[PDB]
């Protein structure tokens, strides 16, 4: 699962890869190191390695010579279970996942790392079936399988742990079977767990939990993970755990509703989606949740406008967040589902009313009348905030612009008791609206609880891709997302 991303690779070591331990059809997924948003898809074809280019600029995978996805694993499934192919006919196959090694993007692996640590971690954070692997303190290349098991100093728990010797480039917990890499000796111990002769078993439930800090120790947290970078390793830890959210997404794929969707490939979750009654019922959309909830769904087409506002509208959705412009990269991002200022306009069944618009600095609310055809249909007011600060590539340098923006969405949202989720969307709807979701859901949580709480970040982003496909795109977002929240914090305190 996800074993085809090398997270640590140059193209020159690519290519010998696929080249000695490959056949025809392997293919690997390698990062652009310092290229932003870059990635590479690596397959070998006809003796030599073809370099399939993807692009990321903080909105979608942009495959080159295919189409644009929510995740480097959707993008792996979709050839593996569509088709690839040049520009010149020539068929390009996705068969053999040249699986890595590099235990460095794992959750529980941690390396350079003490008995003193370890067994402290695992007592105070730890739980039952929580472990770690570390790089070993007397045998050089060789690693410690540290196990907690039992209860909830009683004498009731433990921490047993297990040599892992290296040896021959393979690992062995020191009898059996010998494997490839450390995810594969976590793995195979993952389904059928150690038993020590008097009857203890070592199950591995969970991996050991390192990204849960308070909120006030956040300007430290960031000091570690700015240099040695650990920014980038705890994002590409959070990267191989998106192969776990493969979930379906048929009435997305049906031939009804091919067209209602910006990136045919790029669709809502099944269990998350929004249908719409009265009236088909198809849009692309999903609930966002942690009490506040969300709506993340994608630019408007042309053809989707009237459903837009019939999800608004049944919802009964109150502030709506624009985080994109209408054109951006010299392509359409997201058509003018509004009217102009002091206008009128009928989408459907639907009436949307612009009263007044205020530009602000980084941002435009526009203050507008929702109502439905009908004789005693009365008007609600929607406020549409149009963020317009945000780059077309990566994202703001400052974190108070988009901070300003969120505290007074946040309010207008508090304003009306009887509103309904937070109507977010950007190109794809999974970049940018990701971003924003996350940071808002970080900083409810502070202004709620002050700040002498726990948050989790790479935590909470997973529990957001679960619910819509490849939430929060980029390693900049994900920087971006703890620069929000400390800014936030530095507030605050002052
Ligand atoms: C030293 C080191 N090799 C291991 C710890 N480490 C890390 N990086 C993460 N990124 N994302 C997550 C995550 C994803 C889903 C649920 C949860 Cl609770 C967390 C995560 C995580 O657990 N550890 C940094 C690198």
């Amino acid at each position: 699962s996800r074993r085809w991303f090398h997270p640590n690779i140059t193209g020159v070591e690519a290519e010998n890869l696929l080249l000695t331990r490959g056949v025809d059809g392997s293919f690997l997924a390698r990062p652009s190191k310092s290229n932003p948003g870059d990635f590479t898809l690596s397959v070998r074809r006809n003796g030599a390695v073809t370099h399939i280019k993807i692009q990321n600029t903080g909105d979608y995978y942009d495959l080159y010579g295919g189409e644009k996805f929510a995740t480097l694993a959707e993008l792996v499934q979709y050839y593996m279970e569509g088709q690839l192919k040049e520009k010149n006919g020539d068929v390009i196959e996705l068969k053999y996942p040249l699986n890595c090694a590099d235990p460095t993007s794992e959750r529980w692996f941690h390396g350079h790392l003490s008995g003193k640590e370890a067994e402290k971690l695992l007592t105070e954070k730890g739980k039952h079936g929580s472990f770690l692997v570390r790089e070993s303190q007397s045998h050089p290349g060789d690693f410690v399988l540290s196990v907690r098991t039992g209860d909830d100093n009683d004498g009731k728990s433990k921490v047993t742990h297990v040599m892992i010797r290296c040896q021959e480039l393979k690992y062995d917990v020191g009898g059996g079977e010998r494997f490839d890499s450390l995810t594969d000796l976590v793995e195979h111990y993952k389904k059928n767990p150690m038993v020590e002769t008097l009857g203890t078993v070592l199950q591995l439930k969970q991996p050991l939990n390192t990204t849960r800090i308070n909120a006030a120790e956040i300007e430290s947290r960031v000091r570690e993970l700015s240099k040695l970078q650990g920014f980038w390793e705890e994002f590409e830890t959070l990267q191989q755990q998106e192969c776990k959210l493969l979930y379906s997404r048929k009435e997305g794929q049906r031939q009804e509703n091919k067209n209602k969707n910006r990136y045919k490939n790029i669709l809502p979750f099944d269990h998350t989606r929004v249908v719409l009654h009265d009236g088909s019922d198809y849009i692309n959309a999903n609930i966002i949740m942690p009490k506040k909830s969300y709506i993340a769904t994608q630019g408007c087409l042309q053809n989707t406008v009237n459903d837009f506002w019939r999800m608004v509208f049944q919802e009964n959705s109150r502030v709506i967040v624009m985080t994109t412009k209408e054109v951006e990269r010299g392509k359409s991002k997201c058509v003018k589902y509004w009217p102009d200022e002091y206008a009128l306009k009928e989408y459907g069944v639907m009436r949307v009313r612009n009263v007044k618009e205020s530009a602000a600095h980084d941002y435009t609310l526009r203050e507008l009348k929702l109502s439905k055809v009908g004789q005693g249909n009365t008007e609600r007011t929607v406020w549409q905030y149009h963020f317009r600060t945000w780059p077309d590539h990566g994202v703001p340098s400052d974190p108070g612009g988009v901070l300003d923006f969120l505290e007074e969405v946040h309010h207008k949202q508090e304003s009306i008791m009887d509103a309904g989720p937070v109507v977010v969307h950007c190109s794809a709807g999974i970049g940018r609206t990701g971003t924003f979701i996350v940071i808002d859901i970080l900083i409810d949580i502070i202004r709620e609880k002050g700040v002498d709480c726990d948050i989790d970040v790479p935590k909470t982003i997973q529990m957001v891709r679960s619910q819509r496909s490849g939430m929060v795109q980029t390693e900049a977002q994900y920087r971006f997302i703890y620069m929000a929240v400390q800014h936030y914090i530095e507030t605050l305190q002052r």
